[PDB]
């Protein structure tokens, strides 16, 4: 079944999902339906985080700390690099002129640019949908 991918951030066991306290951040959840954001590349080189039911109402802020629940603006749009071996990478497109990171905690917490960038290998992430197989 094709649908919402899911957020892989490398291994600390989470999966980034939304809450209404303005999060979408990483706890091991499958058992529910929080996880899935749908994420298509909409515009070129641009990545479109958009809910699904529960997938992300996010928006980037000062291009560091990038939130969401209740609407998803385009702040949300990210440029997405492509790391070999098929690993993906984002791009803050907010500040994109700055060529800052985006870099998610899904182990952690909400995104975070003061580390964005490889300073963290939370910057490494894979976009893993549910697939028909």
């Amino acid at each position: 079944y094709k649908k919402p991918k899911l957020l892989y951030c490398s291994n600390g066991g989470h999966f980034l999902r939304i809450l209404p306290d303005g999060t979408v951040d990483g706890t091991r959840d499958r058992s529910d339906q929080h996880i899935q954001l749908q994420l298509s590349a909409e515009s070129v080189g641009e990545v479109y985080i958009k809910s699904t039911e529960t997938g992300q109402y996010l928006a980037m802020d000062t291009d560091g700390l990038l939130y969401g629940s209740q609407t998803p603006n385009e702040e949300c749009l990210f440029l997405e690099r492509l790391e070999e071996n098929h690993y993906n990478t984002y791009i803050s497109k907010k500040h994109a002129e700055k060529n800052w990171f985006v870099g998610l905690k899904k182990n952690g917490s909400c995104k975070r640019g003061p580390r964005t960038h490889y300073g963290q290998k939370a910057i490494l992430f894979l976009p893993l949908p549910v697939s028909s197989d």
